[PDB]
């Protein structure tokens, strides 16, 4: 039973209705940046005693913070911006939330209804702009539609395949006095009719049947299993099938486990890719067969009977044609199959020890490796130390590039919603703001931003946000003085021809530029720099032990390469296993 | 006669064709940020010995730099980004360039043609996204269309009413070998047929006729007169008509002149607004009657016979219905009218001395003013000192807010393309990157970024760009520790109720946060802070005299208000002339 | 005070709400064709005792009948169709109503809301299809929105510049029981803010001023003056300015008048075109400067000071740049100028007798002419007889082609809304159904369809409608056994090379095919055929005197050409005055 700050018969501003509509959705935290078209909303936010506002220093930082908030909780992330320049600063975050299927609700202010289409001051058709990069969007044309639209927005953003939903609110609507109706039905008849219903026992036992008929099966786990950690692990026990996870699905099945093949794909482990290459049954649960995982589709799982389970019917038979398909929640599909496997453990032989040992050979023959040059810090080693000193219980957010891959390879995530990274869009400057949102959603948790110097500087302004909001955000900055991932492709495919990849100062080459420590000092954040591998262990320990925000500038040799690697649109027999830029 | 780096019969990469297509457009400088979808382009850029690339630390900084490059030269600004996150980081700059009619060409990398529509890695329908915020955009579907599209892009961006044009280039097109045809005709039959032709002598002498029949005329000059400085001044001599300029039209007519009414509008001078209010003839040249200038249209120039000249036919009769209209280049319209006025000076009485003295009374009665509290630095005074110490010859770029208005009020711009500011979209974080582009376009010029602490921090990362590129960018930072313009509306309309407008640290209120000096130090840029008005003159002098980049952190009392002010959608009799937040 | 068939607190079907919504708009007649998706609506129509339904035999006939109903009354025309094939059969009528600015409301049935987008049975995104060919359209997503949308539909269709408005209604919405709210406000804030307000006395007396300063003025009257017959005639008396009318503006000023220059344009009279060519003041009232009137714009009224009055701001300065422009209702503009001319008749000389006599010379030198070959009936002569025997008081609807032009040239329409013809779209098969709708709107009026054999046969099925509905529709069929207008262009520009223009039977060339008399007999309509000019007078008399429907098959020599003629994109000095296909 909800308690309002207004009488049921009392006229309220549209902005007040909007905020209460958020309160009724259980919203505790928003990321809002003020402007003329959304001042009424911010005024109403102050009148709320339940909704906290974290003020970013950039709306892109605001929406990315809403993502990190969402990714590390399961709750929808809410960001608010003003019209024009404020709204257009959300675009990258919206597209990012769409490709990674992150539940997010964005509210943008807008010019009065009378001025829409006249190219007015700070006017942008943000609905027209964001239609192709959001799950759905709205343009409120009446104050009475506010309670309904907000309900529809949160419903669409969280249910089915999660995604970003934008609600554009005119300024005059915010000012208009009205009495809200909270019991009006949602106008989504088509969407709800197409919502997948619980899986039939028909489909489920056919899959279980295929499991016993195949003796070389591989689990293909992705971001669709982020809410099925228990059911998935229970499924693995009953089957004994090795697990290959994606960039988006890390943590679903414990990376330190003996049945774990870790990440598969372009920069996935060799033994994971080998498993899929020589599998006869592929259990694709909560994935979307991205080109970064498959390469050339015709060779990907060529001899494998493919089973695909997804809550989105559009993803089924999209890139790779499956044998058996189940459209629905994989959480329920697991529960259904789990009850069958235990009640039918006798009839089913179920022993893939021979196949497991075949993979375990590859797991020892071609394992993840890195070189240690003198006293120079291996970035792979630094992340491994962070794992040990945090016991793999730290929430990790990253930017995009070489550091992103190493953070996914050399950290054993034990539970989902611990790994926050841009995979679909792969947007830089995601790391720091995402850490901000995750720290707010999880106050008592260890939050570490494993960032690259290129990505870190893009939204470096959010360091001020961290200090002001007093968030214990740790920044493990892997500094290679380059746009590493771009540099790596240059060494591999372009004769190491440097095309604007060096981030330092061409007047003083061996001086670290910029001085990231002074960035932290500018925002009153304690920081330190480590260059030698010996001091690395103590340095990271200091970062963790020191209360509040901390920046550790870890200097790494730039010639390092992310291995292994499969060139875009290739096969498993094209895997690069050795080499760098030395 | 152009000299290529390739033989006329030699097959070249599409990326090489693209770069040469830019070379044939006279492009000397681009602002490109590398990524997987645009690596071929960056490789081809290095092979060019005429095109220089300035590497930003953020694509938003890249496109804003392209704007400042364009705004301070008249040449089109070129920015290049990769697919996905790179392209979406250009959005704000594109929308900004559209609303301020700035000639700009944006080139974005894209996934191969075979992968368009599959929600691939780093894929965003940027054409679909930017259609409503660009003049025009393209999606290259063949390597043979590159020379034509690029020619059409630069033509559309610079001709008629200037604007942003985006060209999306697939990765496979960049790699495809081909022989370019540079003599293919442009496919713009409709656009060129609708292009305004030189004004008839019929329309022009009717305007001249109205000039003599009215004895209280006012010139309404805007951003359409940026290329008519000579013709406009010549026109004023022949007529003696007082000149009211817009935010976008500053510098067209010298602000220090005795016939100058300076800026009109919401934050325009009282005597400028009074002139338009009590005019009988309004000469609207190169304007678009924005709501920030007119307020309520019915009261704006209510008793004035309105003459409107614009190169865009869609702007004629859009918001305010004109009496006489001339669709075409105002530069030619002035030249046509100028030759008439001098050859017909005898018949025409032409003496508005009585009307001029009527306005000159208002010019002394209600002039621009500011208070000086103790030793606290008035932001209005600081800008006035900068004017004196630069002799009004310094290129000024600003952010958005209170500092933006004061920089437009208390600096006398003598020539156009000296005032760089976001007016239509009004996007923060514009100041610093725009100064970067302007410094590249004008190396020997004094470039000063009059920025606010809120706007400055948004794209603060571009400080690294300034140092690396060794640009003599001066940063006059007016620090009020607040989002001032938002704070001002709070003091005026919301009982001074602070709704997330304070930018400092709520743990140490009277400490300046963040320490902007350390931001500059992080990027090896010399910086200083001044608090007392006495030290202000020497401090600004030091900033100017010190070679290379410099940051001056000017501390200002936050209670200051931009005056005068007309509330949104008001009349001239609603002007606020006194008051602040004390 | 409206009287409902339902209690204010009684739940009603959505279809019943829809019909009552029409009743509250004063709708007396609809043109509906039944289908599965609109059965509920047709059931509700029978429950109404005020709304009459005319059942067409084709939905294209239905919408064209709604046009004729609208064009000959000023009231909006209402047509109803089912989903899929029914809706797509309205398309031509919708596009036709848009280009001729005809007030029309189309209601289409639709699949249930749950099935929209699944390519269901008889599903077509008719909103998506008709968006570019309607003024506005709706998709009802809730039964509660029915009273509002219908009100907005009729308001948009009739106010401002009239046009077609489509309302798509899902089947489940029609079945859903609800209690309608008739006092809900319309959601058109932007549209109403942009609605032109009454013309200022400022603009009006400037026009009156130009009238006295020019001694060779010409009135350019179009379809915008259809509701200003009295005001226009009063204006002519006060000025004495000759009147040139368009295809859409016939009847506004009496064609038989001595000040009438009749039609101008491609097939307009020579003296009308001469007037505009050598005018110094062009009073363009209620026109849109179509290419069929101007040809090459640069030569059209080259030496004339152009005054343009239109209720659509988008039409001002569209093709031809005007000197003086007044955005608003021309009816009010005339009233405003009329009161000035009479109160200021003394000061104004106002005597264009010299210019009038100059035109009157051309009016006698190059008049409308036709040849009479033996006893063969001249189509021009037949129409002239119809004029005499109906005293120019008969409502005339036509098809498209040679007969359409002759019906506009050789019939003197005394009042507006007497001339019904497709001008903008120029759609064949318009004649017969439009006559149907006009006969229903005007029962006691003489309605004659001057049709061509090609156009007549396209919607010949509506002959059944005429008989069933017992409408006194007269059909003056001008039979040339060819697609004449297409044939004429062949004789003029393609060496008389027949490219599928003959409509008869290539097995019996001099036999009239098809036998149109048997078409009439099939629908129980009395008909006759006349071939010799002598019998023509009595034959037409019989058609008029015979009660009820009648078809007169008038046989004409096909070699006749519409004269004069200006080739597409030409000038006045390119007028073809003599010649045919003999
Ligand atoms: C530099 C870089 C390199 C990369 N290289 C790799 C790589 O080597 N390997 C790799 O794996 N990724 C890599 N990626 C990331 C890659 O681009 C994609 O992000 C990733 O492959 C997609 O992971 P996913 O399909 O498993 O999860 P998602 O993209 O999140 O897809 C989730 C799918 O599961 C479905 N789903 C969601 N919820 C449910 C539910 N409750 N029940 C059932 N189904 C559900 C959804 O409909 C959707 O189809 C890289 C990214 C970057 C930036
Ligand atoms: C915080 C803030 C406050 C503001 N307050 C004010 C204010 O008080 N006063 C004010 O004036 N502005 C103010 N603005 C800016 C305002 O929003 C608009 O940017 C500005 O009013 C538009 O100026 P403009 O129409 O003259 O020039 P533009 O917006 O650049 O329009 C140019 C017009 O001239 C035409 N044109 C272009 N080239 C030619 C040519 N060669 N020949 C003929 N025609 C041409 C174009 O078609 C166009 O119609 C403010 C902005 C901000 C951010
Ligand atoms: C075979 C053929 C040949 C043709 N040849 C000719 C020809 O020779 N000569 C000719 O004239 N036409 C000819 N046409 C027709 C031509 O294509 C156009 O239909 C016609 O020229 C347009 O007439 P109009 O602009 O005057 O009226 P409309 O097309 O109906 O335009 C009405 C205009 O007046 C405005 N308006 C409407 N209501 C009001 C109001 N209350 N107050 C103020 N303004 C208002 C509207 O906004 C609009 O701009 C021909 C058509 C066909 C099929
Ligand atoms: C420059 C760059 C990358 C280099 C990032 O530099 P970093 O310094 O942050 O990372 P790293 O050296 O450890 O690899 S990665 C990349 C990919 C994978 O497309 N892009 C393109 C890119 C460009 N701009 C944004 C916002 N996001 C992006 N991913
Ligand atoms: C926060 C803010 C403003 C305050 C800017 O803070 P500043 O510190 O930079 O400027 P100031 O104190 O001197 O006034 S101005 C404004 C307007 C006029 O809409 N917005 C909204 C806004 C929000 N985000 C962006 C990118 N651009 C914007 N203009
Ligand atoms: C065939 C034809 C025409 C010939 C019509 O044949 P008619 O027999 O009806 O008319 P006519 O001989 O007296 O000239 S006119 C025309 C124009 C002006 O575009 N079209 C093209 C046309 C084709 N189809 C439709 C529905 N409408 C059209 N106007
Ligand atoms: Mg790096
Ligand atoms: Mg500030
Ligand atoms: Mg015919």
């Amino acid at each position: 039973t909800f308690i309002s700050r207004f009488a049921p018969d009392q006229p309220r501003k549209g902005a007040d209705i909007l905020v209460e509509a958020l309160e009724r959705q259980g919203v505790e935290t928003v990321f809002a940046y003020p402007g003329g078209a959304s001042m009424e909303i911010h005024q109403a936010l102050t009148r709320s005693s339940s909704i906290r506002n974290v003020l970013p220093r950039h709306e892109q930082g605001g929406v990315f913070a809403a993502e990190g908030y969402a990714r590390s909780s399961g709750k929808p992330g809410i960001c608010i911006a003003t019209s024009g320049p404020g709204a257009t600063n959300l675009v990258s975050g919206l597209a990012d939330a769409l490709l990674d299927s992150v539940p997010l609700v964005a509210i943008t202010g807008q010019v009065p209804r009378r001025m829409i289409g006249t190219d007015a001051f700070q006017e942008t058709p943000i609905v027209e702009v964001t239609r192709s990069i959001t799950k759905h969007n709205y343009l409120v044309m009446d104050v009475e539609d506010i309670p309904r639209i907000i309900e529809e927005a949160f419903f669409l953003a969280t249910s089915g395949r999660p995604g970003p939903v934008l609600v554009d609110v005119p300024k005059d609507i915010q000012q208009q006095l009205a009495i809200p109706n909270w019991e009006q039905a949602m106008r989504l008849p088509g969407y709800m009719s197409r919502m997948p219903k619980p899986p039939e026992d028909s489909h489920l036992e056919q899959i279980v049947r295929l499991i016993s008929e195949s003796k070389k099966p591989v689990l293909y786990v992705g971001g669709g299993c982020l809410n099925s950690s228990d059911e998935l692990g229970r499924f693995v026990e009953l089957t004994g099938i090795p697990v290959a996870s994606t960039l988006m699905g890390l943590g679903s099945y414990p990376c330190d486990d003996e049945l774990s093949l870790h990440m598969l794909g372009m920069h996935g482990t060799v033994y994971a890719n080998y498993a899929v290459e020589h599998s006869d049954l592929l259990l694709a649960f909560g994935v979307r067969f991205d080109d970064r995982v498959t390469g050339k589709l015709e060779a990907f799982a060529s001899r494998a009977k493919i089973v695909h389970i997804d809550i989105d019917s559009a993803e089924i038979g999209k890139n790779k044609t499956p044998h058996v398909s189940v459209c629905g929640d994989v959480k329920l599909a697991l529960q259904g199959m789990n009850k069958v496997l235990e009640n039918r453990a006798e009839e089913l032989k179920l022993d893939f020890g021979v196949w497991r040992n075949e993979l375990n050979v590859q797991k020892q023959k071609f394992p993840l490796s890195f070189k240690t040059f003198g006293e120079a810090i291996p970035p792979q080693y630094a992340i491994k130390v962070l794992d040990e000193l945090t016991d793999g219980k730290a929430i990790i957010s990253t930017g995009v590039g070489q550091h992103q891959m190493w953070a996914a390879q050399f950290y054993n995530y034990k539970k989902p919603r611990q790994w926050l990274s841009s995979g679909g869009l792969g947007a830089m400057g995601f790391g720091l703001p995402a850490a901000i949102g995750a720290s707010v959603a999880n106050p008592d948790a260890i939050v570490v931003d494993i960032d690259g110097d290129g990505s870190f500087i893009m939204n470096v302004q959010e360091l001020a946000t961290i200090r002001v909001e007093n968030l214990p955000v740790k920044v493990l900055l892997l500094n290679n003085q380059h746009l590493g991932m771009v540099m790596q492709w240059e060494d591999r495919f372009y004769k190491a021809n440097r095309a604007h990849t060096f981030l330092g100062d061409p007047a003083q080459e061996d001086e670290i530029f910029p001085n990231m420590l002074l960035f932290a000092a500018a925002c009153g954040i304690p920081a330190a720099r480590v260059t030698k591998k010996a001091d690395l262990r103590e340095a990271i320990q200091t970062m963790l032990d020191t209360p509040g925000p901390y920046l550790l500038d870890v200097i790494c040799p730039h010639q390092e390469h992310v291995l292994p690697m499969i060139p875009s649109g290739g096969t498993f027999n094209d895997v690069i296993t050795e080499g760098d830029g030395r």
